[PDB]
This record gives structure tokens, C-alpha cells and sequence, in this order.
């Protein structure tokens, strides 16, 4: 089954934390109306193939240059942390949580 | 498997569109590939955004793309595929904003 | 199913191009669209024409592009059913359309 | 997915325009899965075209334009896995290059 | 089949990331999914480059993009994969430059 997911990334909450009890396949990563002309990056904090936790980086966004990244549909297995690294927010990430059996 | 064509407008007298679909006897899918700028949108930043259900039965808005005529036109999706209801909005930005893609049955 | 290339070139000359087939199934996956070397400095806007969901005749908005902002567009095998008109909504051109006929 | 796939790639430029990609008769059904179009470090600034000329399913040989990029715009494009049947040849249409192409052959 | 995470930062101090995998009986593939520049990028393009065999057995050299700052911070090439062994490498440019992508196994 597919829903939709969404989280907010900004100065207040740089972090969402996907978990739960499954896959996020991430779709669009964007910034904000409000979002300072800058740099802004965004990484994906988990698990590797030798169970070693890194930080990757997703994409690098700005303003006045790239607005928005389409990802493709980038799956994920969780746990997963979404954070915003650097650049002031908001900054958006779409995609869908697929469950299956 | 049948396919078609998928489109809307989102513009500042109709900033929504409605994908409902109803008493079909036949699973809907909606998959959407880009979101384009219109001729006569202000060169300012357009935000559009989707509603709908979360896998934990709450209705959430998800930023789609952030497009602006002079930095990035239109953006591709690549097929985000999206269970009905759904209602894709014009969060912000004047001019019209198109969708495109296609409607699966 | 087997794969060829599909292409067209679209310009205010020649606006639009009727994609039609008989036979096998056919779809027709679009690839990019993108601006040719001497294509003006503005918007160039492609749309698709062809059936919804209901049996109507719709248009929709493929791409947006200008040469100094964005010349090409991505679409990520965008599968359209047999037939469509793609034409150049606006803008000088040449633009041109790419993709694969898959037949099975 | 499924399978083989090796690395594929090939550089086009002025002086160099044209790849023609050829499969020998061995056993298999041959795939060239197109993935990006990148500029050089030392491409002019000017827009570049690639076209990629082939069969249409009348058995025709066409030409279509795979991208349009320029350094101060736009000097990459991924093209997401653009499967293509071989034969094919990659053309630097215009523009000074050098332009890369990136994908792989899948073999089944 | 098996998703894992993957990443690699490639920077004038280390260019190269090298992508193995032990040998085991199963499949595995690099997927590439986005290449970024990081904060501290120079303004010039960066050049990341592929490094493994093509169908020939031969090793060879691919262009995967090319990026800068003030133009087009990050691709994304939407699960590029390759077979291991890879090379992946900031053939010019500065860098910082980030890979992210999976690591996929199967069989």
C-alpha cells in the first residue's frame, strides 16, 4: 500500500525521524518561499551493508539556483534520520510510505 | 493495466484540483511526472503542495516542488505515484502552475 | 516487448506532431524534450493532447523550457497511449522531443 | 535488474564527433541504458546538442535530440536510464564539446 | 532483496572513494542515487568520475556529472548502478563533492 509522506525541516526542528513498528521512498527535496539565499543541505543519517551508522548527503539546494531535486524515488530502509545540515529552512522533503504485509 | 493522460491547471482564481475518484469497481492511481510554469507566471518562487492521508490515518500537506520561471521552470517527479483522494493546491506564487502525468486503472 | 527510438521536432512552423499507430500494443515512453542551438531566448512551451480517464480530450502541460534557464527536461519515461498530438504551445523552437516506441 | 550490466561510456567533441555502439552476434539481447550527458571542464560556453541516431519501429533510421546543455546553465542532464537497442550512434550535433556520455550495457 | 544506505565524500585531500565487496555468491550492486556539492565548494565545475569494467572486461573511465555551485549544486541520477568494483573519483574541481546512493544485494 502507498501514502503519502512529507516532513518540514527548519531552524526549529532540524531533524524528522522515520521509524515506526515498511519503506520511504523519497521523492522531491525543496525549499521553502522563505528560505535565506543560500546553501542549504540536507543528509540522511543510517545504517550501512557492515551495520556502520553514516551520514549521506541527499542534496544541496539554493534559492536563486536549484530550488527543488527530484530524488526518483530514492528508497530507504528504516530507521533513517532527515536532517537539515546547513542553510536557514524551511526545507521540504515529499515521497511516499510503501507498506507491504 | 489501462493509461491516460493526467493533467491540471493550479492558478490564482482555481489554486486547487481535486483527484477523488468514486463507485468504480477498479483501483486508481495517479502518477505524476512534472510540474511546469505558465507563460505569464510572476517570476517569483511557486510552491505546490499535495493533501492526503499519512499511513497513520492523518490528512498532511507535502510540499511537491518549488519552481520559479528564471531559476527552474519545471521540475520532473518521475512517476510519484499518489492513492486517491488527493487534492494538489497552489500554496503560493501568482501565475498558472501546471501538473502532468498520467491516471492509472 | 521490444524498444525503438521516437523522436520529433517541433517549431512555429510546424507546431504539432500526431503520434498514431495500427498493428501488437503500443506505448509511447517520452524521454526529454530540449532546445535546439537556435531556438530563441524565452519560454518554449510543450503540451501533449490526447484521452483522459472518462474518454475527453485534454491537454496537458509537458515542459516549460528556455535556453538560458533550462534548455532540456528530463521526463523519466513519461508512457503515453497511442494516439497523441504533441505540439509547441508557445515559443519559437526548435524543440525537440525524444523517447522510446515500445511495442508488444 | 536481472541481468548483466557493465559500465558504458564515451566522450564527444569538435574534433571527434561521433560513437557508434555495435553489438557483435554472441548470444544475448543487448541494451544500452543512456544515464547522463556531462560537460567538460573545458567546454565553451555555448549550448551543446547530443542526438542519438537509430531504428524507429518501421525499421527506419532516425535522428533525435537526446539533450541541450551549456556550462553556465545547465551542464549536466540525467537521462534516468534511456534504453536504447543497439545499433545506435552518439552525435556531438552542435557545440565544441567535450561532452561525456554515461550508462550501461545490459546484457540478457 | 537487500537496501542499505550509502555515501562517500570525494575531496582534493582524498579524491577517491573505492567501492568492494568481498566475495560472497551473491549480488551486489552500487546504486547511485544524488551528487552534491558541499558547503565550502569552490565556484568552478567539479567532475565526478566512475572507474570499473565494461562488457568487454576492460576497465574504463565514465563521466557520471558535472556540477557547481552557482549553476547546479546536485544531480540526481535516479539508481545508477554498477557492479563492483567501482572507482568513483573528483576527476577536477575542489570539492568538497557527496555520492549518495544504496548498496543493493540480492540472490
Amino acid at each position: 500500500q502507498n501514502f503519502l509522506f512529507g516532513c518540514e525541516l527548519k531552524a526549529d526542528k532540524k531533524e524528522y525521524s522515520f521509524k515506526v513498528e515498511h519503506q520511504l521512498s523519497l521523492r522531491t527535496v525543496s525549499l521553502g518561499a522563505s528560505a535565506k539565499d543560500e546553501l542549504h543541505v540536507v543528509e540522511a543519517e543510517g545504517i550501512n551493508y557492515e551495520g556502520k551508522t553514516i551520514k549521506i548527503a541527499l542534496a544541496s539546494l539554493k534559492p536563486s539556483v536549484q530550488p527543488t531535486v527530484s530524488l526518483g524515488g530514492f528508497e530507504i530502509t528504516p530507521p533513517v534520520i532527515l536532517r537539515l545540515k546547513s542553510g536557514s529552512g524551511p526545507v521540504y522533503v515529499s515521497g511516499q510510505h510503501l507498506v507491504a504485509l
